[PDB]
This record gives C-alpha cells, structure tokens and sequence, in this order.
C-alpha cells in the first residue's frame, strides 16, 4: 503493498510483446475517405448503467480537429450525424479523385498530418485547394511541413521540426452526456482542445529549442511510440475538477488515463499477446522545478514505473474503471501513505529495475536506463476473473504464539467495533408440538388427590409470564388451537367402551362445542370447525349436528359462560370457552368457578353423555373436588396436555357421562403428571435464560453476534492495529464461524467479519491465560470483495443432524460427568478438541486420537495435554499415571480402524485397561441393550454380524453382548462397578443447543435417544461392591438379590424410569408392584426379588445406617416384552357384512391397531370397517379396494405407535375374489377409477359427472377409510377397478 491510500499486489504482469509498426498508402488514404459501412470507424459510447450512447469513440482520423465544436454544429442524432457524414465523404471522395488519378498512385504515401488538418478544413468548411499539393507526402512529412509556410498561424503553425498544437480527440462527447457516475469519463479526450505539443525529429534538438522554451506547461511523454515525431506536451491554463471533488490539471487527467491503460494492459497481460507501446506512460522531461513529490502528479509518475514494472492493484480492477469508481480510485489515492515502491524519479535518466519481467528497457535506445544494482524482490503472478460477492462467507483461522496486552486488544476492538444495532431475533423453535395424552387404566395402582404434586406459585409470577411469552415469540408454529382440537377429536374418536366391545364414541351422537371463538382474526368461528364441517379432517365420522357457542363466534351462541345459562342437551361436549379470572387468589374461587363449570358440563350433557373440558388451571384442590363429586359421574376418563410453548395448562376428557363410575387417579398417571412438571421447570428454566427477541445488540449478550469492519487495511508487514483487532474479535468467537463481506463506499472498500460470541466461547476467552496473535497471510492472499450484509440474531435456521444431536447428548453427559479436581483422558478427540472448551482449566484432561489435532494450546491459562498417538495406539499408557478416562464417539472406530470384532476390540480395550489406572471410566460402547430395532433412514443394523451401520452417516460399527463384557469388567476389577447412563428423559443437551442458538427437532431427537440404547455410555468405577444377581430383568421375570452383611437400619432407596422405584424404609407406599429386600438375620443380607410390572432402567445405589449418604451402584434395565405377533388368517373369507375373523395373539404388554397409510401419512382405517375382539379377531369388512390398498398393524398401547411391531397386511391386499359372493365395493384412491365388469367396464367411480347405475346400490355409509371414497352394492359377476 500500500503506497499512500493505494494498496496493490506485489505480483504482476510485464508483457514482452508489442505490435509492429505499419505505414500509411494512399490506397489506406482513398478506403478511410471510402469510410466502408461494413467496418464504419466512428463507434457510438453508452452511459454504462443506461447502454445508452452518450458518446462517440474517435480513431483515425480527424484528428486535425480543432475548431470551437460550435462552428462544427454535428448533427444530434447518431444515425443523422452518419448520413450527413457518409454525404460529405462521398462528395470529398469526388473531389480527392479529380484532383489526383487513383491510377497514378494506387498506395503511395501521403502527409497523415496534412491529412489532418484538411479534415479540420473539410468539417470547418475551409478551402484545402491550396494545400492539396501539399497533402501527397513527397520524402518527408516533417521535411514537407517544414517547406510549407501558407495558412494562418493559429490554422497550423511548425517553428521548423518543432510544431505545437492539439491533436484529434480520442472520444466524442455526445448531447445525452450529463457527467453521470455510470457516464464513462473522457479524461479530457472529449475536449476539442485541450493541448499544444511540439513535435520533432529529434530530442536533443528539441531541448535545444526549449532551452529557455517555457516548461511551466511541463512535459510528460510516452518516449515508446513519436505519433509523428518526439513530441513535446505542455500543460495548458485549463484544468478539470469535473470528476467530483478533485480539481485536475490536464497533464495529471492525461497520466491518470495512461496510467490506468497500463495497469489495465498489466491485468489482461498475455504471454504471446502485443502491446501497442512497450511504454505506455508520459514521463517528464521539462517542468521538473515546477513539479513536488507531493503532488498527485509526482505520485502518477510512481505508479507509471510500477505499471512499466507490470505493477499490479491489490484492489479488484474492473474492465473499465467507472467514472465513479474512478473517482474513489482518486480518492484512495489521495489517502496519503509512505509509498511502498522505493522508486524515486531521476531526470539523469528513465530508471528501468535489473529483474523486470517486460523488454522495454531492450526496446528503448534512448533516455531510458536500467539499473543493473536494481532488482525488486516480488513474484510475478496475475489472477483469473475477480467478480463481486453478495454475503460473507466463513474464513479459516490459524493463532500465532506471539503475546499481547489485553487492553490493547480492548482498545483496537473500540477503534473497529460495529456495535452496536438491532438484529431480528428469529424463532428458537419450530415445527409441530408435543402433546402428552392419557386415560384411565385399571391395571394401573389407583393414586389419591393428596398424590398429586401442587402446581409451582412462579407460575403466576409477571417476570416468568413475560419470559414465557418470549419462548412463545421464539416459538414457530400453526395455531396452536385449532390442531389441538383436530388431534383431541381423533383421540375421542378412538375411544371404545370395553364393556360393550364396541367404541364408547357413537357417530351423529349430539355435539356441544364450548365458546368457540371467531377472534378478531375475522376468521368468525373456531378453524378446527371448518374442516371438520367440510369432512376435511382425518379420522372424523360424519356429525349429524353441531352446536356452536360463544360471544366471539358469529355462528355460535354469543354468550360468556360465566354465570349458569339455558342451553341444549347434546351428548358430545367439547368445552372451548374464553376463560377469564379475576386472580390467582382468586384461582381457589376460580377453581369453585370449575367446579361450577363441570356441573354446568353435566346438566348440558346428555344421560351416559360424555364432555371435553381443558384443564386450563391444574390445582391439586381442583384433583381432590373432581375426585370428591365427579369421578362417580363419567364411566370413564383421558388427559391430554398438547405442549407448542411451557405452560401447565391440561386437557379434562370425560366418558360416560351420567354413567356411575369408580374412576380416580393412577400410579402412571401421577408418574406422568411428576414428568409434566419436572419438563415444564426444566423449559421454563431455559427460558429464563432466553435472550432479548429482536433486541438492539450492543455485544452485552453472553452470547451475541460478533462482527467488525476493517476498510483498506494493509497487510504488506505487520499492521498490528488490524492484527490485534482480529485477535480480539477471535477470542469473542471462541472458535464460532466466522463470514466476512468486503464492500467499497465512501471511496474506499470495507471488509465486515460476521460471528456470534457465546458463553461457552467465552469461558474458553476466560480460560486464556495470555491475549495471543495471529497471522494473516492468508487475509494478505485475500483479494476479492463482497457485499454489506443486514444483521440476524440467527444464523441459519437448518438445526442439527441426528449425529451432531447425539454428539450434543454426549457432550453434556460429559460435562455433568465433569466433576472437581478430576484429570481427564478423552479417546477419539478431534483437532478442534471442543471438549476442553467445556472442561474448566483447574482439572488436568487428555485428548488422543490418530489423526493430529488443529488447534493451538499457547493461550491456555493452565496446562493441557494432548498425545499424537492412535487413539487405540498402546504402551503410552503404560508410562502414563491414570485417574480418570473417556472415550466417546471413538469405540466403535477403533474396532474398524483395527478390523476386530465388537468383544475382540473391548478385550484389546481389556488390556488397555490393564494398561489404565482410571478408578472412574466412562467408554461409549454400541450395546444393543434393547433387542435390534433399525431406524428407517439413518441406520442399519444387522443381526448376522453385530455390528452398526449408518447410511445417514454411511458408515458401519460393529456391536457386541453386555453380558459377557460385564464379567470381563468383574474380572478386571473385582470391585468394579458399571452403571447404564440414562440421557433420555432429559432435554438439558438440548438446552446446550439452545445455548448454541440451535433449534432441536423430536424426531432427530427420539432417533437418536434409539441409538443410545442400543449404543450406551458405558460409566464404570474401580471402587464398588458387588452384588448377587441370579434373577431375570424382563418384564413379569423375578430378579433375584443379596445384600450380605448389611443391617435393619439401613434403608435402600431404588429409583426406575426416573421415579424412585421403591425405599427399604416404606415399602408399603413402595411404588414396585412386588418389593422383597429383607436383611439376613444371620448375615445381613438383604435380598432383593421383586416382580416387575415393567421393563426399564433400575437406579443401583448402596445404602447403610439411619443417616443413609446415597451412593449409586451400576445402574440395570429391565428387559421389554418380545415383539413376537402369531395372525392365523382363514383360507376362504367372509364378504358379507359379517366379515372374515383373523386369530392374533400377542405379548400381553403390547396393544395393536391399524392405520391406512395415506398419501405416505399414517390414517387409521374407517373404525366401523375394523372391529376388534378376541386369540384377538378385529372384524374388518371385506373391500374391493383393499386389494388396492396397503394396510398393517402397529402397537398402539403407547404415544409412540409400531415400534416394537408393524405388520402389513399383505394377505388382506391380495386376497383372492369369488364371482358370484358379492364383496364390497370402495374406491382404492380419490382419483378417478374405472370400473370393469368381466373385461367390460361398468363405469368410470370418481369420474367428474358420473350418475351411479340405478341397478347399481351405493353402501348408505362407506366401508372406506374415507367416508367420501364409496362404498357400492352390485350383482355376481367378475370386477376390476383401474385407476385413471
């Protein structure tokens, strides 16, 4: 490189080549008077934004004109300007002819500058006659022009040789130029005048001539080419200052043009490729005493050695420069710098550099010297096409070991902060909600209202209101609503009355809707209304009526339900009433209010009449008064929580309404209610932590975006000032990616780098125990530009892929793992090493892993050790002490890297371990501790040979049995103690991705939690007992245990499924269906064997004495029920009303149901089509479309659907058909279907005004799934349907 306020490459092109130089004949002389239309010199110049001509490009000739452009009068129009020229030519060409016969001298050589001046004459209308003689060039266009002495002085005036005037202009300025910024400049050219040189034979004559020849003008000249002569350029009184604001003298417009010509000519530089002079650039010989190294004429001068050395701009050069980027070109030249080229003119001599790529030095013969001492160190290199970027991108960032101030850092940050603004806040989570749906379960253990757990008193608190309005800003999502009440509905619709054997819900059954709400959205009824009117919403049977209430609702009754009013009975009720209430004291009022509201619900409701009411409030006094008089009154009853943002609002269903019940409240569902709370404290504890949505961000924010502008910064040497700047701005990151834009404004281009801060990026700034510095050579090497960007809190909306969630899971288990004065061994650790950003520096870790890691640990406030050897590689262990061990995400690789099987490699690691001293190790292992289950679309996993393989990650690992790893653990140390770590039933990983800024996506989430279970993080510590374990963990199978010399006092507390299973001390509330633990009289042991109602993880904790201090042994699981499904489906089927029954028999624990998969979306089949019954028969109409349709049948006895067994019914699809029993008749799909009688189609079903056959019966209601699809009677006969 940067030289004043100009920074340019120290790479550049020299070309070699030039072009030879060619004569002029008088044939040239009569096909340029010719001015052929195929090749017309003139060229028409556009504004460059318009395209519009402004302009006219000027060659040869009239180049003699040098007239007022008032006397000219060219005619405004282009194509006019031309006809009038193309007349003029054709009547000189007449008269050229006469004058001299072409015949006589077809090509010989005529005066150029005598040419000249008579189309000067010609334009002007002049008489040339006299100089018509003159203008065949006889021997010697100077020696001619010398013997001519006719004209006026000012016409053309030589003094000898030497003759001073201007010659032709290099482009027209047309009417239509304004002086535009997209207007290309002229530089003057346009000017009809705008200088006098003199022109001579020869240089050192012509000094002699301007020994005391005025050189105020000056003279600067390109030496490389004599146009018709050396000739002499002086500066004119006129001057410039048309480019805004600069003011220029016309011998600086003239350099800054050729000066750009040449730096152009170095960018486009071709091998092969002839310039048109070796030396493009006017140099001054006269003037010297009026010319200041200060001036931007001096500096021109500079920069046309640089470009004779092939200099080339750091900046991007465009083709043409515009007007205005010429302008700020000017304007970064003026920014004044020392100037890197140590060039400094001499008028002894033109300087040419010894090592200069170009040949020009060869080509000049005079005035020009090269000096041998004079070599300049830079490489020559000219880049490919520099085109503009939009958006900053991400570049990558090497640290450097040397130290620095941390106030300095502080202070350059303060000199380039863009802090700070507004940025949109964007939406921390999107997507569908999770909704927690439960009903009455007699085998569950009855629970008391005392049971329940209170609602939280911060729940009314105005502080946690506003944050929760936060997440629901954050949160991005559809009605909440109007889906609730879709899915609400499908649920109610899938209720069955077990005693009848028949669903409790009876289609057409009288409808109540509660308050619905037509809101100021103007929508003027509830939206989930709408479609089910218009039979729009899935697994809906047709309504016989429906009741609309509600002030809000133009089609509801317009009352609020506030006080008892007169109303209808209808069997169904669905309460959706505007709630209102006066206070939270006022809730215990509001909670009578409810009470209120349920027998307002009841007189409505219907006798055996069931009624929906959201549990908008959940107050344990609410429990225990619907306990006391309403759980005799509905036969049965569900609760439903559908959560889009955290809140405990709750969903009250109940069945069989005016039908006594014994119905109360359940162990599960107590349980469920616990997890209800527990996540809700868990979401609103996230949300507490939530930062501002949309807020003006002044970098206050822990985590916040980071992003800086740097404009025309120098990196030829150290800047410092830039260095320390990016220093800072990467401890802020703390390794974030990083986008930087560079873009031009106020005359100069501004580079933007674009990150966000957080806090765990700045625990690992906390954790620098000196500011380091970094090199940029790599930003040296960056030369391109990129456009200004508007700021977003969020930095993309994509989310984590299920790997990087399960990366995310292990790493927070890691950090809760993370415990005090512990130090650490990681196994499989990136070059990023991330963890020992989470890790705190008080406690020593290690990181290994075969590939070498990319980070610098100079900056480090406290050791940390990292060790270049395979993660599997072995003997360092043996010269290494050892406390504690990790090995994540790395087993699974180990095994492949070294090709062993899953036990073979856990036995390696067996002897690893002999090597390890860790009393506490934790290994993440692919154990299938629940049977294989393979997740469609991330993972394989085959039975054959044990192993993973992930197509989402394409990649296979092989898995190996628990059991037989767990002796080798006993074995290894006999006080080993091994616990199955839980990450599921936590979202605090997923809360680390929030502290990312990540939103997390259940599906991904569930998918991953899968994996874990079949590839858990193995926790094991060489300090534990032993404990006697001859039972079975299944499911109804008995686990035998013994506690050996253990006492009465001592009580044992055991937690499963993330509840306290059972305590030593009150078995009798114990929550285990069977508890046996009984100290042994005669030894103290207590053994344990207990009957499991169901399968899971068991908490193993130790416990002795009345103070009991809870220490936790390896945790167990529990196995599931078997997926195992026998269906015995008849030979010969019924077609008739009564149907066909298929035998199925299953695992007691898993309930089935089939849903018809639509469109690729599960929807269960029409519920009168299918009933189920006992074996287990679930009677299904026989369809003519089920040949067509695919069905299968999936558990259903949880939320989660199929994941233990989805059966397609495949016999069902391709059932054979009987001619003369008649089957009923459905369309397969919605698209139109051609039916086919015997090979002669009876007809097109869903053809666009079909009329059904009269003889033809239609089903009064459709066997179809979809009630629109139908349902037809017909006669004997063959049938087949084609879709059309």
């Amino acid at each position: 490189a940067n030289v004043w306020g100009v920074r340019l490459a120290d790479s550049l092109s020299s070309p070699t080549i030039e072009t030879r130089t060619r004569q002029y004949t008088l044939h040239d002389l009569c096909s340029d008077l010719d001015a052929n239309p195929g090749r017309e010199p003139w060229k028409p110049l556009r504004n460059q934004r318009t395209n519009n001509i402004v302009a006219v490009q000027l060659f040869r000739p009239l180049q003699g004109l040098v007239l007022d452009t008032q006397l000219y009068g060219f005619p405004g129009a282009f194509d006019d300007w031309e006809r009038f020229m193309r007349e003029k030519l054709r009547v000189l060409k007449y008269e050229v002819l006469r004058i001299y016969p072409i015949s006589n001298y077809s090509n010989e050589h005529v005066n150029v500058f005598v040419a000249n001046a008579l189309v000067g004459a010609f334009l002007s209308n002049q008489a040339f006659y006299d100089l018509l003689p003159l203008l065949i060039i006889n021997d010697t266009m100077i020696g001619d022009l010398l013997g001519t002495g006719a004209s006026l002085s000012q016409f053309f005036q030589s003094h000898g040789d030497v003759l001073e005037v201007a010659a032709g202009r290099k482009y027209l300025q047309m009417e239509n130029y304004s002086n535009d910024d997209d207007d290309p400049p002229l530089f003057a050219k346009d000017l009809s005048d705008y200088a006098k040189a003199f022109y001579s034979d020869t240089y050192e004559v012509l000094d002699r001539f301007f020994w005391t020849h005025d050189s105020s003008a000056g003279v600067l000249v390109h030496y490389d080419k004599p146009t018709n002569g050396h000739h002499y350029l002086l500066g004119t009184l006129t001057q410039m200052v048309s480019a805004p604001p600069y003011i220029i003298n016309a011998t600086d417009a003239m350099l800054l043009e050729s000066c750009l010509e040449q730096f152009s000519a170095n960018v486009r530089a071709r091998p092969a490729q002839p310039v048109t002079r070796l030396d493009q650039c006017y140099h001054l010989r006269w003037g010297a005493q009026y010319v200041g190294e200060d001036s931007l004429t001096y500096r021109l001068g500079v920069l046309s050695l640089l470009a004779t050395n092939g200099y080339q701009l750091a900046r991007p050069i465009p083709r043409q420069l515009t007007n205005r980027w010429l302008s700020s070109f000017v304007s970064q030249i003026m920014s004044d710098g020392v100037n890197e080229t140590p060039l400094w003119p001499q008028e002894r001599y033109v300087q040419i550099a010894y090592d200069s790529p170009s040949v020009v030095d060869g080509a000049t013969q005079y005035g020009y010297v090269r000096k041998n001492q004079l070599r300049l160190g830079m490489r020559i290199s000219a880049l490919q096409s520099l085109s503009d970027t939009p958006s900053p991108v991400q570049w990558l960032p090497q640290y450097t070991i040397d130290q620095a101030a941390m106030d300095e850092g502080d202070l350059m940050v303060s000199r380039l902060t863009q802090l700070p603004l507004r940025p949109d806040y964007g939406n921390i989570w999107v997507g569908d909600a999770l909704s927690y749906y439960v009903d009455y379960n007699r085998s569950h253990r009855v629970v008391l209202s005392s049971e329940l757990p209170q609602l939280p008193d911060t729940y009314f608190d105005g502080d946690e209101q506003y944050g929760r309005s936060l997440f629901s800003l954050a949160r991005k999502i559809g009605d909440r609503s109007l889906v609730k009440d879709t899915a609400v509905l499908k649920h109610a619709y899938q209720a069955i009355d077990p005693n009848t054997g028949k669903e409790y819900l009876r289609s057409r059954q009288s409808v109540a809707y509660f308050g619905a709400s037509a809101g100021h959205s103007g929508a003027d009824q509830p939206l989930v209304i709408e479609p089910w009117i218009q039979g729009k919403i899935s697994g809906v049977p047709p309504p016989s009526s429906v009741r609309q209430f509600g002030y809000d609702v133009a089609r509801g009754a317009i009352v609020d339900l506030a006080r008892p009013f007169p109303s209808g009975d209808y069997q169904f009720v669905y309460s959706d009433v505007d709630q209102v209430v006066d206070g939270h004291d006022d809730l215990s009022i509001s909670s009578g209010l409810v009470e209120s509201l349920l027998s307002s619900c009841m007189h409505a409701t219907a006798p055996g009449g069931s009624f929906v009411v959201k549990i908008n409030f959940p107050t344990r006094p609410v429990w225990h008064y619907i306990e006391q008089k309403i759980l005799p009154n509905i036969t049965s009853y569900m609760l439903i929580k559908p959560f889009v943002t955290n809140n405990v609002e709750l969903f009250f269903v109940a069945f069989g309404v005016h039908q006594h019940s014994s119905l109360t409240w359940t162990s599960g569902v107590y349980f469920f209610l616990v997890d209800h709370f527990y996540r809700y404290e868990t979401l609103s504890t996230i949300s507490r932590q939530l930062p501002s949505f949309g807020y003006v961000d002044d970098g206050s924010s822990v985590t916040g975006i980071e992003t800086i502008s740097i404009e025309n910064p120098g990196f030829s040497n150290m800047t410092q000032a830039a260095r320390i700047g990016i220093s800072g701005l990467c401890a802020n990151v703390g390794n974030a990616r990083k986008s930087i834009a560079i873009y031009e404004s106020h005359g100069a281009r501004v580079l933007t780098i674009t990150s966000r801060r957080s806090p765990a990026s700045a625990r690992r700034k906390s954790r620098l125990r000196y500011l380091p510095l970094i090199d940029p050579r790599s930003l040296e090497v960056q030369a391109r530009t990129i456009l200004p960007a508007d700021p977003v809190l969020f930095e993309n909306v994509s989310g984590a892929s299920p790997h990087v969630c399960l990366t995310m899971m292990y790493n927070f288990e890691v950090s809760s793992a993370v415990y005090d004065g512990d130090v650490v061994l990681d196994l499989g650790t990136g070059p990023e090493a991330k963890i020992l950003e989470l890790i705190p520096a008080t406690s020593p870790v290690t990181c290994v892993d075969i590939r070498p890691t990319a980070q610098p640990s100079g900056c480090w406030n406290v050791r940390t050790t990292f060790l270049e050897l395979d993660y599997l590689s072995d003997g360092w262990i043996t010269g290494v002490r050892g406390d504690i061990v990790t090995c994540m995400l790395s087993l699974g690789a180990a095994a492949a890297g070294k090709s062993m099987t899953f036990d073979a490699a856990f036995q390696q690691l067996i002897k690893v371990l002999s090597k390890s001293t860790a009393n506490v190790v934790l290994v993440q292992v692919n154990c299938p501790t629940d049977v294989v289950r393979s997740i469609k679309g991330y993972l394989e996993i085959d039975s054959t040979n044990k192993r993973y393989r992930f197509p989402k990650f394409g990649r296979d690992e092989p898995y190996s049995d628990m059991d037989a790893l767990e002796k080798i653990c006993r074995t290894a140390w006999p006080n080993c103690s091994i616990t199955w770590v839980p990450l599921s039933y936590d979202l605090r990983w997923t809360r680390l991705a929030l502290l990312e800024s990540t939103t997390l996506s259940s599906a991904s989430i569930r998918i991953a939690e899968l994996m874990y279970k079949y590839m858990p993080i193995m926790r094991i510590d060489i300090h534990g007992l032993p404990m006697e374990k001859r039972g079975n963990f299944i499911v109804g199978q008995n686990c035998s245990l013994v506690i050996p010399g253990f006492n009465a006092q001592d009580v044992f507390n055991c937690y499963f499924n993330s509840a306290l299973a059972f305590s030593t001390e009150d078995v009798n509330a114990a929550m285990i269906p069977q508890v046996s633990a009984q100290f042994d009289a005669t030894k103290g042991e207590w053994t344990l064997d207990m009957v499991f109602s169901d399968a899971g993880i068991y908490t193993m904790q130790a416990l002795v004495g009345s103070n009991a201090n809870p220490v936790s042994l390896g945790s167990f699981v529990v196995d599931s029920p078997d997926v195992d499904i026998t269906d015995a489906w008849p030979a010969q089927l019924d077609f008739t009303i009564a149907g066909t029954d298929v035998d199925i028999t299953v695992n007691p624990y898993y309930r089935l149901m089939t849903f018809v998969r639509i469109d690729g979306q599960w929807q269960i089949a029409n519920p009168d089509k299918f009933q189920f019954f006992s074996t287990l028969v679930m009677n299904v109409k026989l369809d003519i479309a089920d040949k067509y349709l695919l069905y299968y049948i999936r558990d259903v006895q949880s939320r989660d659907v199929g994941f233990y067994i989805q059966h397609p019914l495949q016999l069902l699809n391709t059932i054979t058909l009987p001619t003369n029993e008649d089957l009923f008749l459905s369309a397969p799909d919605m698209r139109e279907w051609a039916v086919k009688e015997s090979g002669n189609t009876i007809c097109i079903l869903n053809s666009q005004g079909f009329v059904l056959p009269q003889d033809w019966d239609v089903l009064t209601d459709t066997i179809s799934w979809s009630p629109s699809i139908p349902t037809y009677i017909v006669p004997p006969g063959d049938y087949t349907l084609t879709p059309l």
